[PDB]
């Protein structure tokens, strides 16, 4: 279907919601219909997980300029649950909030964990924001 043997990808995690750079090493039957087999990039000994069409993207790596995020966007954004100063994955979001002073500026989204979601997460990486093709 959609996506090809070889092509690079990034794939969701549905356990956990996060997205991660990836490889289709094969495609079957099971678009709704379709099973993505891939594998995760610097993990060859990890092995060939079966994914869902809807956890399967082309890499997106458009950013989205501090200036044009808006409230309501679904965006693609990096999230640390666990320590949420700290880098952590990568997760779809919806742009809830957004303020700025001449010094500082500030995001908030609502993270998408798959099982949960997350309400008004602080956002620290603004100038990595992602968009989604879709
Ligand atoms: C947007 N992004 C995403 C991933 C990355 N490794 C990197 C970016 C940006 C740099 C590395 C995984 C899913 C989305
Ligand atoms: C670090 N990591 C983690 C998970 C992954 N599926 C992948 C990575 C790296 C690529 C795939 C689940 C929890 C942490």
């Amino acid at each position: 279907g959609l996506y090809k043997v070889n092509e690079y990808v990034d794939a969701r995690d549905t356990n956990m919601g996060a997205w991660f750079e990836a490889q289709v090493v094969r495609v079957t039957r099971k678009e709704e219909d379709v099973i993505y087999h891939v594998k995760y990039d610097d993990y060859p000994e990890n092995g060939v997980v079966q994914m869902n069409s809807r956890d399967v993207r082309a890499r997106a790596r458009t950013i989205i300029k501090w200036q044009d995020l808006e409230v309501g966007q679904v965006v693609m954004l990096n999230y640390n649950p666990d320590n949420p100063k700290e880098r952590g994955f990568w997760y779809d979001a919806e742009i809830s909030r957004k303020r700025e002073t001449r010094t500082a500026r500030e995001l908030y989204a609502n993270v998408v964990l798959g099982d949960d979601s997350l309400n008004d997460c602080r956002i620290i990486f603004v100038d990595e924001v992602f968009k989604i093709e879709r």
